[PDB]
């Protein structure tokens, strides 16, 4: 939709230029015309394109130097006319000409006095999807980035505040961090900070935020710019001592590290959809950063964590082992009326010692489902798993109040959901870590891809196997009794994990044979072994970048439990720069080996 | 704590230089307020920093030459002064101009007559995990590390003892062995052994141990270090013809072979931890030495002690097989009471011609767990089951002769253990050799790791499943009908090895169905080929190192067989240089096509 708008506009552009006969001697090289059509009166000089374009756009546009000085001389006012669509809204022929880098023509428009500080503030120059440049919105964001240093040398000359702000809020730092070629970007980087030698009006220019608050630094991290990043960092070392192949550095850690409530480079990248930023996380003071809350002071509080999780879960099932149950008041409907016990009501559930001890046990398993439901609920996967659990107590909660038939229910969703949370504190272990990745990765990008096949051959074979035994009698053969368990029971014929449907002594329907070895081949050999190959490169995938997963697990936890757990009891990470005469900072010393 | 006790000391470096005008003017190249200061009276020149450091040390330390000898000519008595802290203790200015390599600044100490013996024996100098370098206590030890050749040229000549040693006992040969750049350490070490021109006081200079009693050649081969064995190896090769293209090499055998009751280089590559060592295996006089014991001495008497142990087990299994059994005396207290015999008393055991051909049957299984037990523990996994074999025996001795019911117990792990030690046995083949340590790579690298999350979820499942079936009849789906077969169901279920629960004839409970679909999903598909595509990369690792796993057990076998067999029936290998003008060494002939 849009991008059928855009490329209609694109052939509209070049019609309007081939029907005038003054933008189309502009578009060719044509001196010649250009000089007879401007000496016509009124010429329409001031004629408009389909992209709000004027006749000295074009040979900005289309790099003809000889016909945009003739259209300079005849009509000076053109230079200080933006377009006027909004696809193009703002851009002027300065613009246009340091984007081409057309290095003749810069130098003439200058000589004209153009604007060095008009906005492109159009659609087709916005941050976005739908446009493969972002270039900023000043002709000095447009010199940067298409790494033209000597525009940029030319019009800071000419006086183009280097401070200056788009929409979003970048400056010209901000962007060259966003470019593609991360590696011309650094040669442009350093050059835009040999000027802002001026009275510096505010904090310096690499440290002046966007409307999110990121600086340059901290950008450079959350976008995953590696190049960028190390080239940042570099300003911030402080190298004390070299004895021989050894050397100690010190490193900064102010805006890497949480000093208030705002939020560090470590709480965005986690906080991030880009995958490209967790490399960010194999950095040298990013890296000896997180072994240091880790070793400390992290892993001590999540194996605490874990071990009064386990004595919550062990507390919980022994109330619900020895719950209370009567024999059956009523008797038998049907032959296959199976249940003989009952749960009591509330009057007579606590009436000995014994119910005393599983009163405690139930008040323990109440009083720790309501504080998961203060830290938790107020604010990935086991954020809702913890939660859900504690919902199932306090629903098994209410039907022991209010006498309730079905206490199962919420019961045997508690029991496994409760049990399974223990697989939260797997990411203490470096070995057991990564586990639950895989576990993560098979369910919901193998499982909840193939289902969709799988639940169509199992309609298609319980509807199947349901008819063929919709005449027979059920005392021998009754896997397909009714619809549902007819579902039920082909489901698990897939899996392979009841054994298929025989009897021997009567005679079965004759296209059960038929059916069912259709069956046992298309789903037992070949759909089965499908889902087994796929979460075996699953398997593969994982375990292969093993490690690296396991550390955006600790930075995550890490970060999780600073934030929840009072402060009094997390010191903070370096060593604190007020009384060894280094300020107010907190260091990490680095001693490494070359 | 020790890093952050470390990293506090220096950052208190820098503030004391930074504090005092005599070592801040050393620190940067300030030759002019040197002449300043110096000039004042008294000038605290003796002041201590904070590593125990004096002013000249600093100007050594920053390669600052011309505020050094500013400072020689003011003090000439700062050359004898050691820095006097714990992390840096007994190391002086002659150190740390010659690890830095500044060339013009040692010759000024050295005019200055600085000691070549001083001792830097503090705690950043020790062999430590703590540490990254380990250059030795001595000048000329961190010249040679430092591979700085016209310094240890240059400080022999002062009369640098090339035979001194550290606290670890290692001389200057030792530490170049240790060291990482392996070539540099090549060419380092023959240019120590261009000097020990001297009246050797002792054993030669490559002959002399550490505390730990190893020469340089034998911790060249502990270490793993592979490029300076093969070069200390060309001094034992002796070539006695070269006809065309063909080579008689003849090699030494002398510290490679065992002597006599001391540690030789094959029984100290097994007995260590470096996964390195075991690259000397694959080493060209150790690569003939180990298939010479194996082919002659070696498999001949593997291959014996495992039929001698078969024919053991199955005289253990056949008096476990007719193990004596008498009707049951009592009546049955329960319909599920299922035993029907009983174990005779003592008395009644042994009366009959049958039951005395059974006791010679079991006086050699008693005897030979009485072997067992006098040649393995009055001194790796097979020790510990061999040991454990013998024990259940004797368990099973006890309880017999005192009467006691339940000897199935003992002997159902004596059974088991006994039959599993035939694994031990499949080193002596080349092709079932490593497939015992797959098996061991999988149960303790694999399952004693993924064991932790299979009984997270039986657990969760087994719980669920108990008090779903805890209102319903046992006598038609009995599998949970208490809690510890509820486990034991779960973890069948888990495997796959019993059919799924079903009656078909009652009505089961509605959890039951939702709970069993979602078991039979994360166990049985997910989590178990989870284990078997974990299981399935340890299986190639292993495959694809398969020679050379089976050569270290061939050589651990071969130790372990040479150190309890008597002397007389174990030759020594090689050829006896005696009667052949040779020496009274120990030669092995390798003849090789180039
Ligand atoms: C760190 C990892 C730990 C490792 C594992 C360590 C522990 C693992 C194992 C642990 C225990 C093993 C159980 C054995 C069964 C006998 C117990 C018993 O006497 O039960 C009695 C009732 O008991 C109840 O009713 C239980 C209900 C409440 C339990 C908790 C109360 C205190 C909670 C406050 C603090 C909670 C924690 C605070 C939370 C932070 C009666 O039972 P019974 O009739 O005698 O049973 C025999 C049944 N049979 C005859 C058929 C055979
Ligand atoms: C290298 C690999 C070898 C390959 C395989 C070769 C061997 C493999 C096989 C071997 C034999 C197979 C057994 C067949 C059964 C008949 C035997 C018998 O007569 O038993 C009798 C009792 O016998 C006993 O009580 C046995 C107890 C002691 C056994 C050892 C005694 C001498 C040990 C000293 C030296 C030990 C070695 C020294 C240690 C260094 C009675 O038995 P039965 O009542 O007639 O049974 C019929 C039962 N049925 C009627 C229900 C069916
Ligand atoms: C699916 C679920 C699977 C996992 C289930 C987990 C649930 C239970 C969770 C955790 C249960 C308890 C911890 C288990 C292991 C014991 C200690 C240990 O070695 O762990 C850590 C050290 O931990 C330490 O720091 C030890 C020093 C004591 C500090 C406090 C420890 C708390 C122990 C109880 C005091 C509590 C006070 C309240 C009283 C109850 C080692 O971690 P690592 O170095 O990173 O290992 C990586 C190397 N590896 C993998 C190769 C080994
Ligand atoms: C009421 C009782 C339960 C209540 C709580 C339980 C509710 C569920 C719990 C947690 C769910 C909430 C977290 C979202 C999923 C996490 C994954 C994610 O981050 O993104 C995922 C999108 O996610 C989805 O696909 C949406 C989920 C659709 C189904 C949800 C209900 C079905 C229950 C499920 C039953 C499990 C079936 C087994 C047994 C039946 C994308 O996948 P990925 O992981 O990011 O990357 C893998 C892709 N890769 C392979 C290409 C690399
Ligand atoms: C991925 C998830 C899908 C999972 C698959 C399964 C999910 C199903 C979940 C639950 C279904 C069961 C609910 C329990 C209540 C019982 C009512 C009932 O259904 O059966 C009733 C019958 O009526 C029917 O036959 C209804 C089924 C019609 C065909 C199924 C199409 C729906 C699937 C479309 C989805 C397509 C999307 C998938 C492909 C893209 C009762 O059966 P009866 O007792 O035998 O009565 C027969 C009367 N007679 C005796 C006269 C003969
Ligand atoms: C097969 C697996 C693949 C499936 C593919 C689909 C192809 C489908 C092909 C054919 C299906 C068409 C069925 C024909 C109708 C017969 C009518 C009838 O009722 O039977 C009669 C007998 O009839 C016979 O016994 C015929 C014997 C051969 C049947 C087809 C064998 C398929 C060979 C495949 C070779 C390999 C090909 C594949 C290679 C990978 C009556 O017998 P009855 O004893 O009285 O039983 C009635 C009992 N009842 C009354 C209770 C109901
Ligand atoms: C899980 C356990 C699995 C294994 C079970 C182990 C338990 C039983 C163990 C061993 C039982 C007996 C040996 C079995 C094989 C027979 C000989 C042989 O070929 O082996 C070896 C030669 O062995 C020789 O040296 C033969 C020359 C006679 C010397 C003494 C042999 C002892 C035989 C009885 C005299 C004793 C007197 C006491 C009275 C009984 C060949 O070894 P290889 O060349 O290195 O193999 C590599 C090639 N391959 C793998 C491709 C083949
Ligand atoms: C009472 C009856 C039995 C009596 C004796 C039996 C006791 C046990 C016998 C021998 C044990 C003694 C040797 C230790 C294990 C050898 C492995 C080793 O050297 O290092 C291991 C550390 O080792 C451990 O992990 C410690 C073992 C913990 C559990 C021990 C008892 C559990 C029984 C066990 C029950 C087995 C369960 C199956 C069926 C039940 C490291 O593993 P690795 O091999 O070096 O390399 C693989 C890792 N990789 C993949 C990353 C490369
Ligand atoms: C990896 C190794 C772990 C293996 C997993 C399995 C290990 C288990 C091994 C052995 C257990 C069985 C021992 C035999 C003796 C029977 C006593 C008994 O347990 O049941 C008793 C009940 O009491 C209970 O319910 C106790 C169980 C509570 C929860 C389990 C916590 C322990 C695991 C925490 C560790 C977490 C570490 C793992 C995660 C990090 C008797 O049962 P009953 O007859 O039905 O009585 C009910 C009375 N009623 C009739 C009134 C209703
Ligand atoms: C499911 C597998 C995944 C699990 C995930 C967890 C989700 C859990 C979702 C739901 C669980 C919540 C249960 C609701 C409570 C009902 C109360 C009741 O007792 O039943 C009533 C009927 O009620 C019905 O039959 C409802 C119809 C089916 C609803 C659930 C189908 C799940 C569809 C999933 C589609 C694919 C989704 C997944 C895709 C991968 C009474 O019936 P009854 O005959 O009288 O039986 C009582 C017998 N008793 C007295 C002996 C006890
Ligand atoms: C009455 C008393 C004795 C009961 C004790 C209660 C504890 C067992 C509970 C109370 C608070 C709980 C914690 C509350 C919140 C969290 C954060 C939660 O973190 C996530 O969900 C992050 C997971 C992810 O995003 O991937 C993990 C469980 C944990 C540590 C809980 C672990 C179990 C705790 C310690
Ligand atoms: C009464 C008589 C006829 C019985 C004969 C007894 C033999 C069957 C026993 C007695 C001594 C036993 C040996 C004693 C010790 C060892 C070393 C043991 O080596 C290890 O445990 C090393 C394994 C490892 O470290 O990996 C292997 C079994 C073995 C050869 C035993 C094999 C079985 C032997 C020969
Ligand atoms: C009656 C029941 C309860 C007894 C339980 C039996 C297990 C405790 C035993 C039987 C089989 C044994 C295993 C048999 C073989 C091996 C391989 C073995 O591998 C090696 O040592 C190879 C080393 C090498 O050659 O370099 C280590 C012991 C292990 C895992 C054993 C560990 C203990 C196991 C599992
Ligand atoms: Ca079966």
């Amino acid at each position: 939709s849009w991008a059928q708008s855009r490329d209609e506009q694109n052939l509209l552009q070049q019609k309007r230029i081939w029907e005038s006969p003054l933008l189309l001697a502009a578009k060719d090289n044509d001196v010649q015309a250009l000089n007879k059509l401007l000496k016509y009166e009124d010429c329409k000089v001031h004629q408009r394109g389909a992209m709000g374009e004027t006749a000295l756009h074009i040979a900005a546009l289309y790099d003809n130097l000889e016909a945009a000085m003739v259209l300079m001389e005849a009509a000076p006012e053109l230079v200080f006319e933006p377009m006027t669509s909004e696809l193009y809204e703002g851009q002027t022929a300065l613009h246009i000409a340091v984007v081409n880098q057309n290095m003749n023509l810069v130098r003439a428009l200058l000589a004209r006095r153009a604007s060095v500080s008009a906005r492109a503030t159009g659609t087709a120059f916005r941050r976005s999807p739908r446009n493969l440049i972002y270039f900023g919105e000043h002709p000095l964001s447009f010199a940067a980035c298409v790494n033209s240093e000597e525009i940029v040398r030319l019009l800071i000359e000419h006086g183009a505040d280097i401070r200056a702000q788009d929409s979003l809020g970048n400056t010209v730092l901000h962007i060259l961090i966003l470019q593609p070629n991360k590696t011309f970007a650094c040669q442009m980087y350093n050059l835009l900070l040999s000027y802002d030698r001026h009275g510096d009006h505010l904090q310096p220019l690499d440290l002046v935020p966007n409307h999110q608050g990121l600086t340059p630094f901290k950008l450079a991290g959350v976008e995953g710019n590696t190049v960028m990043f190390q080239h940042l960092m570099q300003k911030r070392k402080h190298t004390q001592w070299t004895y021989g192949p050894l050397t100690s550095t010190l490193y900064d850690l102010t805006e890497i590290d949480s000093s208030g409530d705002e939020q560090s480079l470590l709480e965005l990248i986690i906080t991030t959809k880009k995958r490209e930023a967790r490399q960010i996380l194999d950095q040298t003071p990013v890296k000896e950063l997180v072994s240091l809350k880790w070793k400390r002071y992290g892993r001590p509080y999540f194996c605490m964590l874990g071990a009064i999780y386990l004595l919550y879960i062990i507390c919980f099932t022994m109330c619900c082992i020895y719950r209370p149950l009567k024999p059956r008041t009523n008797n038998r409907t049907s032959p296959r009326d199976n249940t003989l016990l009952q749960q009591k009501l509330l009057q007579e559930a606590y009436v000995t010692p014994k119910d005393d001890i599983r009163l405690v046990g139930e008040l323990v398993t109440v009083i720790g489902a309501i504080i998961i439901l203060l830290v938790e609920v107020p604010d990935g996967p086991f954020h809702v798993l913890i939660i859900t659990y504690a919902f199932m107590v306090l629903v098994t909660m209410v039907m022991r109040l209010i006498s309730a038939s079905g206490e199962v229910v919420p019961m045997s969703f508690a029991l496994v959901l409760g049990w399974c949370n223990v697989m939260y504190f797997a990411r203490g272990f470096q070995m057991l870590g990564p586990f639950t990745i895989m576990i993560q990765k098979m369910i919901f990008g193998d499982l909840m891809r193939f289902c969709w096949l799988m639940a169509v051959v199992i309609l298609g074979f319980a509807s199947a196997f349901y008819i063929i035994f919709q005449t027979e009698d059920p005392e021998e053969l009754g896997h397909f009794y009714d619809y549902p368990m007819a579902l039920f029971s082909t489901f698990e014929l897939f899996l392979t994990i009841i054994d298929g449907p025989a009897n021997y002594n009567v005679d079965l329907p004759f296209m059960y044979s038929i059916t069912y070895a259709a069956f046992a081949i298309i789903a037992t050999l070949l759909m089965l072994n499908l889902l087994i190959a796929m979460m075996g490169d699953t398997h593969w995938r994982v375990a292969h970048e093993r490690d690296e997963l396991w550390r955006a697990q600790i930075v995550a936890t890490t970060v999780m439990l600073e934030r929840k757990l009072p402060r009094c009891l997390w010191p903070r990470s370096g060593i604190c720069g007020r009384e060894y005469g280094l300020g107010d900072r907190w260091f990490l010393r680095v001693e490494d080996r070359q």
